[PDB]
């Protein structure tokens, strides 16, 4: 079963029927004002901080996703009414035809019902902290029609906790006032004239309005049947206290075939509403704003485009996955339909990894996030697991420290400089979260040294509070995952030190890496099973061996052993063969097998989690891309693509009855084989799987990698691929790459020509604005 | 407009139409399991801790109060369905007749619709941690009817925060399993077999069941139209993860006039569901449990009953206000439809005051709360503003300390001993919250000494974080309210010291009281306005003077000046005349006038609050009873009764269009004259107004007071009252008091006879079980 399809030409996902088994969302905004909106217009907006500056309310985890940003239409001759989005009125699907087009930073809602065609485009324009509701109403019937339009949003008390509880205070913390075409919402206790005021404006001069939720909706009614809409007019309510809304109404008379256009604007700050309602009265200004949003992503998408034999890969890499990855970098991970309160700010390992994915498209935000992370690192070398970057914009103990957090930043910083060429970044002085300062370079060394310090007697990194797996809590125990990550970070740093001419550091960290490899190869390999163990408990018991009944094969240890470059080709192939044989499923790779069932606090909370769920035996998406990278390093492109195709949301467009979640978005996890709902995807959008998938495909499968001295092209693809093409923008120059595979191999470059001339090795960075033809022949 | 009436004979409030402008709630439970239920069966249950052991979910502050504890009925011949409570199905009120009877610790729901009579009684039986749903269905039509019944509750993830957010974790934290007539809900991460399991059972053997919320309700449907109910059968769902519910269904065939009875049971703990569903199959056990709940309150009500010329007073004192006050003592203040998360445990000043109200009816719980408060006091003498008594069941700094908290405990402890005669309580050793221990007596002295230490250069108590008024934040500034409270506490302690023969302490605290009175009479009286000021800022500027434009007359300072006994009769009368002239309104006494409008942090947050709202110029109920007491001390009974009648919810039974809130419950505050909604009552049930109102009427208007050596009767009533009668149980003996007012005075006892013999002064405590005739003649 399917509910829509991908429109490649318009870079939009088209939902043809709104009765999807779950809300399929999209993100509006690219700067500070953000809206998480569903295909049923449910959702909410916030400014900068989802926790402290929510703009409109949201009642989560319910059968309906309300409230939202709704436009109700009413036939004033019959009294019939419906919404442009299917919900909340939910007019029969046998009578009304709905369509939703989710695009990059905008969503188009359409409804054709009983002679009236209506369209509503919701998007947050660049340069403003507001959301435009571009509405078009057309009379397609053969008679004159009189249609009234009503808007609705329920204003938030701003702090999520105040919307959910402590109403003894929040119910008396705000008020509404009305001015022509503008409902002004005042957060009475917020003295800031910008952040302390919200508004809902209309480009038309209203016939009626409502600022009080209880008056617009009415007693014993909700968003599905507002009293104001049913009766055909608002009550012109506005006062201090209780719950507030933004409802503006206007009646229109339409001749047959006639259409009208107007807009509603939801925004923040005094003065802006009056200004924007006037500005957008000239629809050309709305079209210009929309064009700017299209340009924003056209510019980003153009920097990396691929044409290959795999349509699913092309569709996702050329738009959707780039989009999802950058959304994570810009908006972090705490504002979705799943993350709706509590945690806020930046997750250290999350943003550290996300930031490695799109420096080619958004170097400015990538740099900003990297600086945020460096400011969030303590002198000891570790990172603050969860923090608000605004805290350090010009601290927990070791007990709350996760062992992997800080290490992820090394490869990311190196990649940022490789991509931008901003070598001076390493000399920038950045303060530590707990006092003092150091250059970016020294911050990196502090991280590498920390992991060398916190090891066990055999040289394996301690797991501490938790490693990448939040449910693997070893403390004094040791993590294979962390040691492999340490090795990867060390390899990256060594290359940097060589490039910078830091001979002393090259020797120091080459020696450190050598010790890590020796320790891992000696202690972490299980020669009976043929794979790498997950780690060891504080008591020295190995976790993940061939003789255990639970949790024998783990995805993190085996994939990272290869991704880091630590494992030999021989052990790498066998370990990954174990991954394929025991963890692969048509929906992707399971995190571990068999699932844990016996509580064991020497291992972690994972042993107390349902089988096939979350960290315990489910298909946790994030590490899947690590397997793809591992396979490319082993030179097995067909294996890598098998894994890619299985997890690619695009290929599950017609199995929604099982998947449930958006076919254009990677999710946190899919129920594993041990759970009856095996196949059901959970938590779309804000997962690091997106950035890693993008990074893995672009840098390893397609094999395009920026470097300190040049651009490398070393693909690992399915042997049956005749070749592929990639357009890559790097440091202001364009590289038109054509890969040919006449002998049908998977990996191995026979020759590379730059503008007709054969070259050896990397492609040196060419002049700004230059266009270069790169032909790579495999063999 | 009215929506119901008081049924004095059955001690119930009868709601005749369910479309009340707000949810009118009741509290089920008297031990550990509690349910906050509305007249539309909306609401939730929790065990001991509302914050960490919520049993069923609640989506607060919305147009509908859902979810709840619902029973859906369906005519299987037509497919028509409705709920016993009006909502959530909301069958037309022109077709169905609904009635709700809220009683003491039970609620009766009734629905008569199209030939079917249905009744549902919800109550938490003593001795069990569960809620019984006693259902009776009767076919009143002239034909055979086939009716199916379905239950519904949405199980909570237990921690309120987990229901509201962090679903990335909570959605996978529980599961359901089914056994005959029992849906077992497992909080997977809670290892306790009792607290970690909930259930919904039926006395009947089900035809179908549903443990998954999404299957019972269905896609794009909610509690108003569950798919299971519409189709006439559940899907027999049960699994781990996602949202869970407790739905059990059974079809019944009823001959004309035939009726059936069965029950649903919502509860906690493994093993209990299977046991109780069997136990209640014998309806006699349900009736016995209900009889125990009736006995519980009959015993309590009988200890103080009044018969006077004022029906509203009698109705409330003989049942409703006693009920509300004890509900506060037992369940604290953090579980209502307003308090739904965040704060939990005990508020120091709140429980300290509440505990003075019902020691005659529930001495055990009163003692328990007093011990909780003593354990929550630090060596310095002050109390922890908000704490969980379970923490100290065998700490903030001075910056978070409120200046009044600890003082309220003195009069309360003295009253407890006067009431019970447990003089040995003073010698009990109780540990301080921050280490060390001291006798109850010494704990009290530590509190009194603290307030003598923290004073300004003129001898007035510092306001610190805040005094009784949470929005009056003076810090180094001084509070008139605190000094008056200190004087009251000192007077109470001095009497105790005298009684115990502690001569040294008598002299010490008599001297301390003398200094407080001199300082207050010299510095706090405004001789231009004729009242007591509210306090002084840290800079020495008086707050509440005749020359100021905002906040001239305050209720707290003027009432407490008299209640404490500090003010002279002359100043007391004039100050209270200012209260009457400037603060009285038909809805009660305003807290201050004029309202504040200019932000002034030297005074407090009250200057930043909307006018006529909350602490800024609204009718804050809590201090109103203080005015009643003040008037009785001045001997003006008519004035006291005028204030009582104005605030008495009972008298507002037919002005619901303005009041909105329950006419049987005192509320936190009523919108003041400065707000357009003047008259609207907010936050019923959990307000200290109830305990204070009960204490004020019983001890001062009716004038019945227990003492260390005897019972006192010194009433202050309206001069036109011919007299009144009171039945008082004290220390195991009954006192049948008859007050006669032949000369029509307001206060002043001419004679008192005990069993026919004239006596002078207090009535000595008589023998256990004795019945005594007390005749008091005023004059
Ligand atoms: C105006 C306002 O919101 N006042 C409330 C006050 O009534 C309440 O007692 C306190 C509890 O912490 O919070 C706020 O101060
Ligand atoms: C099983 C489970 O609930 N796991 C989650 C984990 O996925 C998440 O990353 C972490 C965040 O603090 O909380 C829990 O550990
Ligand atoms: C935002 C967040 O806390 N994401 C975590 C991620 O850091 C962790 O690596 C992974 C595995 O446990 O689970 C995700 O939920
Ligand atoms: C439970 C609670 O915090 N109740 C407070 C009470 O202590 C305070 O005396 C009063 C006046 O500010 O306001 C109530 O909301
Ligand atoms: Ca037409
Ligand atoms: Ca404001
Ligand atoms: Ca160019
Ligand atoms: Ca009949
Ligand atoms: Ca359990
Ligand atoms: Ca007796
Ligand atoms: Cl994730
Ligand atoms: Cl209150």
């Amino acid at each position: 079963m399917k509910y829509g399809y991908f429109d490649n030409d318009n870079r939009e996902y088209v939902i043809t029927r709104p009765d999807v088994p779950a809300p399929w969302t999209n993100y509006l905004g690219t700067e500070k004002f953000c809206t998480v909106i569903s295909h049923n217009a449910g959702g909410y907006s916030f400014y900068n901080s989802p926790e402290y500056n929510r703009v409109t309310k949201f009642r989560p985890n319910a059968t309906f996703d309300r409230p939202g940003h709704y436009v109700y239409l009413r036939d004033d001759d019959s009294g019939d009414y419906w919404s442009i989005s299917w919900q909340p009125v939910a007019k029969s699907l046998d009578e009304a035809q709905y369509q939703i087009r989710h695009g990059l930073s905008y969503s188009k809602f359409q409804c054709d019902y009983n002679g009236i065609h209506a369209r509503k485009t919701l998007f947050v324009p660049k340069g403003e902290d507001a959301e435009i509701w571009d509405v078009v109403i057309k009379n397609t019937s053969d008679q004159v029609r009189t249609i009234s339009a009503f808007s609705f949003v329920e204003f938030s008390f701003s702090h999520i906790q105040s919307d959910n509880q402590n109403h003894q205070m929040s119910l008396y913390s705000a008020g509404t006032a009305y001015r022509p075409g503008l409902i002004e919402y005042d957060l009475y206790y917020n003295t800031d004239d910008f952040e302390g005021f919200y508004y809902l404006a209309s480009t038309f001069d209203p016939d009626s309005y409502d600022g009080q939720r209880d008056r617009f909706l009415g007693l014993y009614r909700d968003e599905a049947n507002p009293l104001a809409v049913e009766q055909g007019r608002c009550s012109n309510s506005a006062q201090t206290c209780y719950n507030h809304c933004g409802s503006l109404h206007k009646q229109f008379t339409l001749q047959p075939g006639e259409e009208i256009r107007f807009a509603y604007i939801l925004g923040i700050g005094k003065g802006n509403g009056e200004r924007l309602r006037e500005h957008y009265q000239d629809v050309a200004n709305i079209d210009a704003a929309f064009a700017a949003i299209k340009a924003h992503w056209d510019e980003r998408c153009a920097k990396f485009q691929v044409k290959s034999p795999n349509q699913g890969l092309d569709t996702m890499i050329n738009a959707w996955t780039l989009y999802q990855a950058e959304t994570c970098v810009v908006w972090s991970r705490f504002a979705s339909f799943i993350e709706v309160g509590g945690r806020t700010g930046l997750g250290y390992r999350d943003t550290a990894q996300d930031a490695i994915s799109v420096p080619h498209a958004n170097p400015e935000m990538t740099r900003k996030r990297i600086v945020d992370l460096l400011r969030g690192q303590v002198k000891a070398g570790y990172g603050l697991h969860l923090f608000d970057p605004d805290w350090f914009d010009p601290i927990h103990g070791i007990k709350d420290t996760c062992s992997d957090d800080h290490l992820w930043l090394i490869p990311t910083i190196c990649k940022y400089v490789m991509e931008t060429g901003e070598t001076s970044f390493f000399d920038q002085m950045i303060p530590y979260a707990d006092g003092g300062e150091a250059s970016v370079y020294e911050h990196m060394k502090a991280a590498l040294d920390f992991s060398a310090e916190y090891v066990g007697q055999t040289g394996i990194c301690k797991g501490l509070r938790a490693d990448w797996n939040d449910c693997l809590n070893l403390g004094g125990g040791e993590s294979s995952m962390v040691s492999f990550l340490h090795f990867w970070a060390l390899q990256e740093f060594i290359d940097l030190a060589k490039f910078l001419g830091k001979d002393q550091d090259v020797n120091t960290y080459t020696e450190m890496a050598a010790n890590v490899r020796e320790a891992c190869e000696t202690h972490l390999w299980d020669d009976e099973g043929g794979w790498y163990i997950r780690g060891l408990t504080k008591n020295g018991d190995k976790i993940g061996t061939a003789q255990q009944q639970e949790g024998r094969v783990h995805l993190e240890s085996n994939t990272l052993a290869v991704l880091s470059g630590l494992a030999s080709q021989e052990r790498g192939e066998q370990a990954m063969d174990a991954v394929d044989e025991h963890l692969f499923s048509p929906y992707g790779l399971h995190l571990n097998a068999p699932s844990f069932s016996t509580p064991n606090d020497d291992i972690g909370f994972v042993t107390r989690v349902y089988q096939g769920v979350k960290e315990n035996g489910a298909i946790f998406s994030h590490p899947n891309p690590w397997a793809w990278v591992a396979e490319t390093k082993l030179g097995r492109g067909d294996r890598a693509m098998k894994f890619y195709d299985a997890l690619n949301p695009y290929n599950q467009n017609d199995i929604i009855e099982k998947r449930i979640a958006e076919p254009y978005s990677y999710v946190q996890f899919i129920m594993g084989r041990d759970h009856q709902d095996h196949g059901r995807a959970n938590h779309p959008w804000l997962t690091g799987t997106s950035g890693w998938a993008y990074f893995a495909v672009t840098n390893y499968i397609l094999g395009v990698q920026s470097g300190f001295t040049g651009l490398s092209v070393d693909p690992c693809i399915p042997s049956d691929w005749p070749g592929f093409e990639v357009t890559r923008q790097w440091r202001g120059a364009t590289y038109h790459i054509q890969v040919e595979n006449p002998d049908h191999v998977s990996k191995g470059v026979k020759s590379i020509t730059l503008n007709g001339a054969p070259i050896q090795g990397r492609i040196p960075p060419q002049a700004q604005g230059s266009d270069n033809q790169v032909v790579v022949v495999l063999g």
